């Protein structure tokens, strides 16, 4: 059947999308592939925890896998499992693998809740089209407030035993000249105190994030979507994934959208149609739906930029040994508190999360995440024998955002005389995985595939909301620009379009 708008996918750009749709009156249907994900499972909680995970940390995957990182006391954990609709997707492509959220909620489900504004001279450069004045005026305070994001208590962090191994690397990169910062969070911290103390339960403090959160972190489940549910005008669909789109002859939009059991099973095609269709399905879900439509001629007018212009957000995890007199505890809070900003806008900036570890005994690694300013791209491109849009990414790509994090960490390593690990990631001797991605950015760049609020070139009333708008890079943290950007571009299409 027929809805004014249609909303694809329910993270960050289509939350946004559904609320301010719903506020304006306009009759919306979401659609999500993955699940709402509120049904206690076998061990009475809705989120398995990094150590023990099951068939619902997987998307579709016959075995459960270690955190990034924590391969080497982690593996012990993992188990055989029967494809399922689980919460967490690591999505391979031939020299990168992507991992997504996949449920009501999208990545807000399995992200680590940092919640970062991008420094307003790289915005500038990235996205020169676009007015600063009003993203840091306006929509940036908009987004913060309405993902209530929240502050650490710098006493409790300053105290606490779970946060030893955010201090110990602040401590070492101090002696290199590197500064660190607090980066706010969706995280509850009072919740978290409270975790410490024994009153409530655990779920940051008991190695819950990566395959969701059972308490503490307010995902959009609870924040945009439960607000445009409130609205009376929104509606969510889930085990519904859109496969194509195709302009109707009178200038609307129809969706043919598969219905599945959480065993993958086949249950119903229909057609969807609606007047206006905004797409949030992901930096990967988007240019997909975008990218088939255009190669099989279901959305012929669709630009060469569709595709083009992804980037990992110059993504790359890497770790430190360190002396035995620092180690980094055995208790460590799920939901990292602290950055090293070393980000100037140069090729030699990083911006690194100072990540926890959930091994649960004492492993003196210091981990962590850097963002980095790699100017590779990739793009994708449809393949019409398999029907999927393909990442033609190498791993070569990466080498500058090695080099720059390289640079950052040796640094730190020379002012305390420590090593890299080398065995985190498999195997061979490598200190930096440099094949993975947490942050996708683009392939239906705002501008370039789009229009300056995202407005798909060569149709009118199509609209795409989410990662893939954005340029390859934000320079740290990604969903808080996702989500601004999102407020922007839909006061803009509701007042202009709709
Ligand atoms: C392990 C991990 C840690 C992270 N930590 C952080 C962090 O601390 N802070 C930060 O800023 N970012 C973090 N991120 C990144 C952040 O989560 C993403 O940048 C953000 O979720 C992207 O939002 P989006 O709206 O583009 O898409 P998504 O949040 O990915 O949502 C897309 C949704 O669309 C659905 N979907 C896809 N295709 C279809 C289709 N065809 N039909 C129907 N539904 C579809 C998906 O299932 C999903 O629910 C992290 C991500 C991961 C995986």
């Amino acid at each position: 059947g027929y809805v004014p708008a249609v909303v694809i996918g329910t993270g960050y750009g289509a939350a946004v999308s559904a609320l301010r749709l719903g506020e304006a009156g306009v009759q919306t249907l979401m659609l999500e592939m993955g699940q709402l994900w509120n049904q206690p499972g076998p061990d009475g909680n809705i989120f398995c925890g990094m150590l023990n995970p099951d068939k619902r940390s997987s998307w579709f995957k016959n075995r459960t896998e270690a955190p990034l990182g924590s391969f080497l006391w982690l593996d012990v954990v993992n188990r055989n499992i029967d494809p399922y609709a689980g919460v967490l997707d690591r999505v391979n492509y031939d020299q990168m693998s992507v991992y997504v959220g996949r449920g009501v909620g999208g990545g807000s489900l399995v992200n680590g809740g940092m919640a970062v504004e991008p420094k307003r001279s790289y915005f500038e450069e990235i996205l020169p089209r676009v007015d600063s004045s009003e993203m840091y005026d306006r929509y940036f305070p908009r987004a913060n407030s309405m993902l209530r994001v929240n502050h650490i208590d710098t006493k409790w962090f300053e105290d606490t035993e779970w946060y030893k191994f955010a201090r110990v690397s602040r401590e070492q990169a101090g002696k290199a000249g590197l500064g660190t910062v607090f980066v706010p969070n969706v995280y509850d911290f009072g919740y978290m105190q409270r975790e410490a103390a024994g009153e409530v339960p655990k779920s940051a403090l008991a190695t819950e994030v990566i395959y969701g959160n059972n308490h503490g972190k307010q995902s959009l489940d609870k924040t945009y979507l439960a607000a445009a549910l409130g609205t009376g005008k929104v509606t969510i669909q889930t085990l519904h994934q859109v496969k194509t789109i195709r302009q109707t002859k009178d200038g609307g939009y129809a969706l043919t959208v598969e219905q599945k059991d959480t065993d993958g099973k086949l249950l119903a095609t229909k057609e969807i149609s609606c007047r206006y269709l905004f797409l949030g399905a992901g930096s990967l879900g988007s240019t997909e739906l975008l990218v088939r439509a255009r190669d099989t001629g279901t959305l012929p007018n669709l630009n060469s930029e569709v595709g083009a212009g992804w980037g990992p957000n110059g993504n790359i995890m890497t770790a430190r040994a360190n002396h035995m007199w620092n180690p980094t505890g055995a208790h460590q809070s799920s939901i990292p508190a602290l950055g090293i900003d070393a980000w100037d806008n140069s090729d030699s900036s990083v911006f690194a999360e100072i990540a926890p570890m959930p091994a649960g005994l004492e492993t003196w690694v210091s981990l962590y995440l850097a963002i980095t300013k790699n100017p590779q791209r990739g793009t994708f491109v449809y393949d019409a024998a398999t029907d999927r849009a393909k990442l033609n990414w190498t791993r070569d790509q990466n080498a500058p955002a090695v080099n720059a994090a390289k640079a950052l960490f040796d640094r730190i390593n020379k002012a305390n005389g420590t090593i890299y690990r080398y065995d985190l990631f498999g195997t061979q001797l490598k200190a930096f995985a440099d094949d993975f991605c947490y942050h996708p950015l683009g392939g239906c760049v705002l501008g370039k595939a789009t229009d300056d609020y995202g407005r798909v070139a060569g149709y009118k009333n199509l609209y795409v909301t989410d990662g893939s708008l954005i340029p390859g890079s934000v320079g740290v943290l990604p969903f808080v620009t996702i989500t601004a950007l999102a407020e922007r571009n839909v006061e803009r299409i509701i007042k202009q379009d709709v």
